[PDB]
């Protein structure tokens, strides 16, 4: 649906630019937790091709899907639910993930470019953007 | 449509909180540019009654409908398209307006005034309100 995905991309781009994240993404899933939409920013096509397949919603991704609550991490790979990055996936450290809610999905940002953890303010802002995304999906 | 207006009100409420505006509103119009929905935040019911009539889409409101582009102003009443506030309408100075759009159609405008720090709205404020407006566009388009 060209509607929703233009909007979801715009929302991801705004979140990423507003909190100075190097990477940003959003997954939307059905109530069976199968990923329906995956939108992303900050990774070029050549790298996407190397990774080769879309996230299935595992590790910390799957964690946010099954228990949709905001999560900020200094190091996502140190979370005990972490599964690891697949081959050619850029390594990422700092992490901010918030549910797309009215819960249909997750908005997540990584590697704030100052090397610092994401802030409280960052989380409030991105949560509002995810809420906006929730409205867009719910109404699509 | 109370469903659609509840949604639009939530988006306005979010925008107003996020950019620290004293007032926030959204109009939706048809292709004749007749206002179909108007939702707002920061003005109480007694004052609304006193204003006495809903915006028709004139002055700077009408400017955004007629030319749907993002617009920030230090003083809305100084814009050459300004018509002035009606009686009992709170005076407003700083202004941020963005189209509620989807593709080959712009259906409305999200606007914020009087940022509470007394400052003009920022580049960041506009980026943020644009994203919320895009969400509103989907809600409108799908109603
Ligand atoms: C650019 C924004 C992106 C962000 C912020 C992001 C974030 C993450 C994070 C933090 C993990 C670790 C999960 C864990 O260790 O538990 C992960 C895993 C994974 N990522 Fe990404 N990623 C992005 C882009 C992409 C792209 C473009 C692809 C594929 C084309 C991809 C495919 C995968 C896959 C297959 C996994 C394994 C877990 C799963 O399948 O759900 N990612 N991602
Ligand atoms: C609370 C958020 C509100 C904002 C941000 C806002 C903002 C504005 C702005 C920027 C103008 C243009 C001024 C000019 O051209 O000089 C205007 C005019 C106007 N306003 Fe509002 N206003 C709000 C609430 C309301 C309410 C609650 C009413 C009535 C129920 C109302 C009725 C009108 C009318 C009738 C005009 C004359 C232009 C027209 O008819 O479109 N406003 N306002």
């Amino acid at each position: 649906d060209p509607d929703l995905e233009a909007t979801l991309r715009a929302i991801v781009h705004s979140a990423t630019s507003l909190v100075d994240a190097r990477y940003g993404a959003m997954e939307v899933h059905d109530r069976q937790h199968r990923v329906l939409h995956f939108v992303y920013e900050g990774i070029d096509e050549e790298t996407v091709r190397r990774i080769g397949h879309l996230p299935k919603g595992l590790g910390v991704i799957g964690l946010l899907i099954e228990d949709p609550k905001p999560l900020r991490l200094d190091d996502v790979s140190a979370h005990p639910a972490s599964i690891g990055f697949p081959p050619y996936h850029p390594p990422m450290r700092t992490f901010l993930g918030v549910p797309v809610r009215v819960s249909f999905g997750t908005l997540y940002l990584t590697d704030k470019t100052n090397g610092q953890p994401f802030s409280d303010d960052d989380e409030v802002l991105v949560q509002a953007l995810a809420a906006a995304a929730g409205i867009a999906v719910a109404n699509a």
